[PDB]
């Protein structure tokens, strides 16, 4: 019943699981194996349920193969088998490479399309579908495909906006995610729980920081500095919510957009788009769909 898989190399370690480059015996196909210990069964079930939905299928969402339960000598493991993207995550890609305007346009539009798709109540063909909020969107969580387009993948903290969700259930999760990428209303514990979609606006803010990281490493601006994560020099390596709130909320701080970047007409449209997306007011932000339309115009 189990797939003939040989694990090769540990390529990543998340909060809930390890990721291995692996060989699937067919000749062989290269796949990624996400391995959860018994203790993280709930995160494995969450991702499996998200990936199992036939309506999720999209070019900017990681391709799911199967979920497996694997007995070991000293216990049991829970596996998620997915496509492998050799270029790795976007944060390491941006650290190592200076990108072109064409690359930025491809990465930026594909990210917005992937997020607009997750948030949508319909598939691209109009079939009803469960909206999903990512909740831990960041450059280290986005995969770079061989054609230099984004691929969303890490759904352990993601929330299916199920109509049966209670107000007490929505607050039960607490402050989930990475503090560096947390929207000001998330840092403030000021999330409007009377309406789910306030969750969609938090994904749009995190996406705006990712679009900034991409722009910051694009040669089209002219002079490109070394990669630094958003608010890199203002806070400690693994910042607490309090130090992030001092910057994002109290100091109204956003990653720096030097004026010379706006000399290029393309970078200008990008910088204006991501600026609306990181507004203090979640209701003043563009939707991921608005952002994808802006990229489809450029």
């Amino acid at each position: 019943e189990l797939l003939p898989i040989e694990l090769d190399t540990l390529v990543g370690k998340g909060r809930f699981a390890e990721v291995y480059k692996a060989k699937l015996k067919q000749q062989f196909e290269t796949v990624a194996v996400k391995i959860f210990p018994y203790e993280e069964y709930a995160s494995w079930k969450t991702e499996k349920d998200i990936f199992s939905d036939i309506n999720l299928k999209h070019e900017n969402i990681l391709q799911f193969l199967t979920a497996e339960e694997r007995k070991t000598e000293l216990g049991k493991q829970y596996w998620l088998i997915t496509a492998f993207h050799a270029k790795g995550n976007l944060q390491e890609y941006l650290t190592r490479h200076v990108i072109s305007w064409e690359d930025l346009r491809k990465l930026g539009s594909s990210l917005a399309r992937g997020i607009a798709h997750l948030h949508s109540d319909h598939t691209p063909c109009g079939r009803p579908k469960m909206p999903i909020v990512h909740r831990d969107l960041k450059s280290s969580n986005i995969l770079v495909k061989n054609d230099l387009t984004c691929c969303l993948c890490d759904f352990g903290l993601s929330l299916r906006l199920d109509p049966t969700l209670s107000v007490d259930d929505l607050a039960n999760s607490g402050q989930v995610g990475t503090a560096r990428y947390m929207a000001p209303e998330v840092l403030a514990s000021a999330m409007n729980l009377e309406n789910v979609e306030s969750f969609k606006q938090t994904d749009v803010y995190s996406m705006a920081l990712v679009l900034w990281e991409m722009t910051s490493r694009c040669n089209a601006v002219g002079e490109v500095k070394d990669y630094e994560p958003p608010f890199g020099s203002k806070v400690r390596e693994h910042p607490c919510v309090a130090s992030m709130a001092d910057n994002v909320l109290a100091d109204a701080g956003r990653p720096e957009i030097p004026s010379f970047w706006l000399n290029h007409q393309g970078i200008q449209m990008v910088c204006e788009t991501l600026t609306e997306c990181w507004d203090h007011d979640p209701e003043a932000r563009l939707t991921a769909q608005c952002v994808a339309e802006r990229f489809s115009e450029l």
